[PDB]
């Protein structure tokens, strides 16, 4: 799976331009992306252009972080979908939280392949 990890990243965490980042948006995009067989308990999408997210992998927009991660220097429009209900099986009900801040990703070959969801599990 060469560069198939980056594609998967985009599929689970990227949405160039959403419209309303409300609950319905979450239930819709989570379903559409297929993050609904067992319902994912929390998932965050990054908005904006891809060039910017990719740059987090170079010093252009990233800083080393924790063990083996990278934290972006710029902020991103973001939407976090939190599962609601206490059942990992559909229908999957999500609560949306729109936000604006930097993100933490893991890079491989200059490409994002993992988003650290911990900074959004804003408890």
């Amino acid at each position: 799976q060469d560069n198939s990890r980056y594609t998967h990243f985009l599929t689970q965490h990227y949405d160039a331009k959403p419209q309303g980042r409300d609950d319905r948006y979450c239930e819709s995009i989570m379903r559409r992306r297929g993050l609904t067989s067992p319902c994912k308990d929390i998932n965050t999408f990054i908005h904006g252009n891809k060039r910017s997210i990719k740059a987090i992998c170079e010093n252009k927009n990233g800083n080393p972080h924790r063990e083996n991660l990278r934290i972006s220097k710029s902020s991103f429009q973001v939407t976090t979908c939190k599962l609601h209900g206490g059942s990992p099986w559909p229908p999957c009900q999500y609560r949306a939280t729109a936000g604006f801040r930097n993100v933490v990703v893991a890079c491989e070959n200059g490409l994002p392949v993992h988003l650290d969801q911990s900074i959004f599990r804003r408890p």
